[PDB]
């Protein structure tokens, strides 16, 4: 079904966003509920609802073999796939629906945010930073003094798919306006790195009290920065059922490079030890100390991203009230002690 995909995508029409699901552009709509099979023509409701699609006079053919071509980029461990680039990408969306983003940002910034976010976990391999230094890869070979390996990849692959022949969405940009949406990227992409964010943290809290200034040039910097963190974690702004189910595949794909670590002969980080790493509170803390902020300094800067931070919040209450289950109490299900 992949150029059969290529041809529907392309010669149908694009699905009125609101076609695809009543609550699509509402914050307690959840992006990973539609199918797979979906997700390249919700794209492109989305590109053609917030209107880039006949503002930029995009070639349909260039942007859905884009779509495509983003799409194939991705490997599938189970979080770093094309469903997590797609429901981060649903959530920039959201974004510019609930908050009103022409009235903060350009709209060329818009779009290398929405682009971004397609790209900005590209041939992911579900490993982290730390072990491609470690394990020497050809990565860390190539992007060997800054740190943001992976990030620096991410954004390399994504300029290898412009560069793709009928893939260009960005050829009608004049050169002044291609390298300012190539530097855009780069930064966007980057800032997806924890270890930038923890960086600018100071700067993002000072921006949240004296208020986001559109004339000032570092705001709209890190304005981008902010709100691409808020798209990366945005799984967490949804339901119970979705921070649990996305605690899975995250430890799931932590723990199977710890298990190579291991066996290269390297020590884990705890988190990615399958037999040393407490789920609950590795989930409370990485909520209280990580996201919350996050959608926290959202909400100061965007009274209307309110509900997002108390969804956050509220969904760290819960795993302080299920962390009790990790330690077995009565006898498993089949009524035995054999797990001993
Ligand atoms: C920090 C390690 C904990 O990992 C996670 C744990 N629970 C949920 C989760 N959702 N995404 C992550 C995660 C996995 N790897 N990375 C690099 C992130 C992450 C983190 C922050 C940002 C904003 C800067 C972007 C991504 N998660
Ligand atoms: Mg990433
Ligand atoms: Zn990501």
């Amino acid at each position: 079904a992949m150029d059969d995909e290529y041809t529907k995508l392309l010669h149908d029409g694009i699905q009125p966003v609101a076609a695809i699901d009543s609550n699509f552009a509402s914050f307690t709509y959840t992006p990973r509920s539609l199918p797979e099979d979906d997700t390249s023509m919700a794209i492109l409701s989305m590109l053609q609802d917030m209107n880039f699609i006949n503002n930029y006079k995009i070639d349909c053919p260039t942007l859905a073999r884009f779509c495509l071509m983003v799409k194939k980029g991705y490997r599938d461990p189970p979080y770093h796939n094309w469903m997590h680039a797609f429901s981060v990408s649903h959530f920039c969306y959201l974004l510019y629906k609930n908050l009103e983003l022409t009235n903060y940002l350009e709209d060329i910034e818009i779009f290398a945010l929405f682009i971004s976010c397609m790209c900005h976990d590209l041939d992911h391999r579900g490993t982290n930073n730390s072990f491609q230094v470690a394990s020497k890869s050809v990565l860390a070979a190539l992007y060997s003094s800054e740190g943001s390996v992976m990030e620096r990849h991410h954004f390399a692959q994504a300029i290898a798919i412009l560069n793709t022949h009928g893939c260009n969405i960005f050829d009608h940009f004049s050169r002044k306006d291609y390298q300012r949406m190539l530097d855009l990227m780069r930064d966007i992409i980057l800032a997806t790195d924890l270890a930038h964010h923890l960086r600018i943290f100071k700067d993002l809290q000072k921006m949240a009290e004296v208020g986001y200034d559109r004339n000032n040039k570092q705001h709209h910097r890190l304005l981008l920065c902010l709100l691409m963190t808020s798209c990366d974690l945005s799984d967490q702004t949804k339901g119970w059922k979705t921070t649990r189910k996305i605690a899975e595949l995250i430890y799931k794909e932590f723990f199977s490079q710890g298990d190579l670590e291991k066996a290269m002969g390297n020590r884990p980080m705890e988190m990615m030890d399958r037999e040393k790493a407490y789920i609950p509170e590795l989930q409370i803390s990485f909520m209280e100390h990580i996201a919350m902020p996050i959608y926290k300094l959202l909400q100061d800067l965007f009274p209307k991203a309110a509900e997002l931070y108390e969804r956050v919040a509220s969904n760290r209450e819960h795993w302080t009230k299920v962390s009790h289950k990790f330690t077995i109490r009565g006898l498993p299900s089949n009524n035995s002690l054999d797990f001993l």
